[PDB]
């Protein structure tokens, strides 16, 4: 009998009519608006994600690697950038989901054994935020950041989230002031995830909402979010993420795969990895592998 609509993929908590149909999000469906339309994905946790490889600003060195047989590649894009004392990675972001915190995650591979690096992120907004925004709270110590790399990892999670906005353009800056051991840094990329938590269906204060951020806590369903490689979440982590995204990209995306280089128009539900033809690579099909060219109808060949 009870409605049971879920928390994050429809609209009202109470079903319709005598169907028990609930009113779904975009692209989310079910009766109880708990599924993925097929041909359409929930992002994961690390979805938003810019290579420092393809940023503009001062000339860097792209520093290339290729996959092997082993694949699991611990990087994203072609590979990484070679950051030196003094220098800085302008990563411009823009179409964001939601106005809410992100968590700022800056994966990198050192060069040289108990290597430490300090680092200073700087937001850059398009205009003042406005007293009516989720982010009108902010201000200028709110816009910078200083992190620390510290030796034996390849993630760091700066120790304060950022409040951005959707419909606007952004600048992020990275500065690189110190790094030593006993060539600078690798830097793969920076991810933007969001802070899922503070969302009511966890925040609340309703028993529900707190089974929920308990469950998620408990089982660590945010690592998600650290590394590319994903291994498998405890199954009690699915229904969150699937309700937790729903609420930040307001239902679920389309795939989006490339005419060309994918095998189909239809991608995987989790997290939204098209099926590449031979020699391709990229959520969407949408490049050659590093050392294969010629993207076309057949793929890419070495
Ligand atoms: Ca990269
Ligand atoms: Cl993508």
């Amino acid at each position: 009998r009870p409605c049971d609509c879920d928390v994050g993929g429809a609209l009202d908590p109470q079903c319709d009519e005598a169907t028990g149909q609930c009113r779904c999000r975009p692209h989310m469906i079910g009766r109880r608006c708990e599924q993925v339309q097929p041909g359409y994905f929930r992002p994961f946790l690390d979805h938003l994600t810019w290579e420092a490889e393809g940023a503009h600003g001062q000339v860097l060195e792209v520093v290339e690697r290729l996959v092997t047989n082993r694949e699991t590649p611990s990087w994203t894009g072609v590979g990484f950038v070679r950051l030196r004392e003094g220098q800085e990675v302008e990563f411009l972001v823009t179409s964001l989901p939601r106005a809410m915190d992100y968590d700022l995650l800056l994966r990198w591979e050192p060069q040289v054994p108990e290597q430490w690096a300090e680092l200073e992120l700087v937001v850059q907004r398009p205009g003042p935020v406005s007293a009516h925004s989720p982010c009108g709270h902010v201000l200028p110590r709110d816009d910078r950041i200083q992190g620390m790399l510290h030796p034996n990892t390849r993630v760091l999670v700066f120790p304060r989230p950022v409040c951005l906005e959707p419909g606007l353009s952004y600048k992020l800056k990275l500065k690189l002031t110190g790094t030593g051991g006993r060539s600078g840094i690798l830097i793969d990329s920076l991810v933007l995830q969001p802070h899922v938590l503070m969302l009511e269906m966890f925040s609340g204060g309703d028993a529900a909402a707190l089974e929920r951020r308990t469950t998620f806590e408990r089982y660590r369903c945010h690592e998600e979010g650290l590394m590319p490689s994903k291994t498998p979440l405890s199954e009690a982590c699915v229904p969150l993420l699937i309700s937790a995204s729903s609420l930040v990209y307001n239902g679920a995306l389309p795939c989006q795969c490339d005419p060309q280089g994918s095998l189909s128009s239809e991608c995987n539900p989790h997290g939204g990895q098209c099926r590449c033809k031979p020699g391709v690579v990229g959520r969407r099909c949408d490049a050659c592998a590093t050392g294969y060219y010629g993207f076309g109808p057949a793929g890419c060949q070495a």
